[PDB]
């Protein structure tokens, strides 16, 4: 009693209100527990951050921190608690206490083949929880199967905010193959030829690929590396239109992709033979190959595929947008620790 419990030869010194923990799994500098609550009487989420060695790592922290107790919305998942020593020089790690969910739309694709009805209604849900987000100007940047829990009653919340950012349209340019940190199969193609990530189009982009994923149950762009990426992406979507590369005046991505053999853009009905033709419509849609000609998140929702769920009282938007200078991404991880002890103070003590 009033021990440390170990998962996976970690301690989870979640005690003495949460106990019983189980693994569920990890990321990077993360551990994801399940635990019970003895004060709300029910099983948790308890994720473990030990991110103070790293510059890196406190920034994620700090900013999915900010943006989740900032955030509540049905389809995006909220924090319940935070839990950390109550000096500075004792913190060493940070419990974020979440609604414990079920799945992983993952694992659910991989145990699997979804009814129409199932594809449709998680769409919705993804896209419902992501005009919200974007309605703050935040860019998740990083949808995919495995950032989308669903429970038992098919309700759908997005989750991982570690590298979302504001949408910042003027410094969006960068050269051709910038290094990029997320998830390579769900990366836009202009990630690959000129730019940072940083307009709303490339989260919609992350959701045409969860919809092709949903449909076939299989990643739809699985490059091996980087550039193979880009080339898997070119591969169905063909050579692009002469207006799509006039827009690119980046001389090495211009000259990549005028190298390339004449192709012309693969039918989405012959990919997704089986699918609903309305379905297959959005799809083109969000998997645009030009930016700017790219479906809105408003435009999606109410676009026919979706046309049982749309109920636009009843898809609401944040208060205010938010802003993160580019001048945090520079601060001393010291600095970003003492930020999230301040962010963290309103849940102490135990
Ligand atoms: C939300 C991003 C994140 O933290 N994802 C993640 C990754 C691994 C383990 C847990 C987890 N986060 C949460 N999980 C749940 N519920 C839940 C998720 C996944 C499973 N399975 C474990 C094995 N695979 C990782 C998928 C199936 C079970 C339960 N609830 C809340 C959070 Cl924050
Ligand atoms: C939109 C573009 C596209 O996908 N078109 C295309 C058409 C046919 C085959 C491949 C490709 N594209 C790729 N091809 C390469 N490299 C490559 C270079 C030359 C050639 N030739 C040499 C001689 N030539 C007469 C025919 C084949 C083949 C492949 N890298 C990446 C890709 Cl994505």
């Amino acid at each position: 009693p009033g021990e440390v419990e170990m998962v996976k030869g970690q301690p989870f010194d979640v005690g003495p209100r949460y106990t019983q923990l189980q693994y569920i799994g990890e990321g990077a500098y993360g551990m994801v527990s399940s635990a019970y609550d003895h004060v709300r009487k029910t099983r948790v989420a308890i994720k473990k951050i030990s991110p103070f060695e790293h510059q890196t790592y406190c920034q994620r922290t700090l900013r999915e921190i900010q943006i989740l107790l900032r955030f509540r919305h049905e389809n995006v998942i909220g924090i319940r608690d935070i839990l950390r020593a109550s000096t500075l020089e004792a913190m060493r790690d940070v419990y974020i206490v979440q609604d414990l969910m079920e799945t992983d739309l993952y694992k659910l694709l991989k145990s699997q083949q979804l009814s129409n009805d199932h594809i449709c209604y998680f769409l919705y849900q993804i896209l419902r929880g992501l005009k919200y987000i974007h309605s703050a100007n935040v860019l998740h940047r990083d949808l995919k199967p495995s950032n989308l829990l669903i429970n038992t009653t098919c309700d759908l919340k997005i989750c991982d905010f570690g590298l979302a950012r504001i949408a910042d349209p003027e410094h969006d340019h960068t050269g051709f193959l910038t290094e990029y940190v997320a998830t390579r199969w769900y990366r836009a193609p202009e990630i690959m030829l000129n730019s940072k990530g940083y307009t709303k189009s490339i989260d919609i982009w992350s959701v045409g690929c969860i919809l092709a994923e949903m449909l076939s149950n299989r990643p739809i762009f699985p490059g091996k590396h980087y550039l193979d990426q880009l080339n898997h992406i070119l591969g169905i979507l063909g050579s692009p239109s002469q207006e799509d590369l006039n827009c690119i005046i980046n001389m090495k991505a211009r000259n990549y992709l005028q190298s390339l053999p004449s192709k012309t853009k693969v039918a989405w009905a012959k990919l997704f033979p089986k699918s609903d033709s309305k379905a297959l419509d959005l799809l083109d849609r969000m998997l645009t190959f030009n930016p700017n000609k790219r479906i809105t998140v408003e435009e999606a929702l109410a676009h026919p595929y979706l046309e049982q769920y749309y109920d636009p009282t009843d898809e609401p938007v944040a208060e205010e947008p938010f802003t993160f200078a580019m001048e945090l991404d520079d601060l001393p991880k010291e600095r970003l620790k003492e930020l999230i002890f301040q962010e963290t103070a309103r849940f102490q003590p135990g």
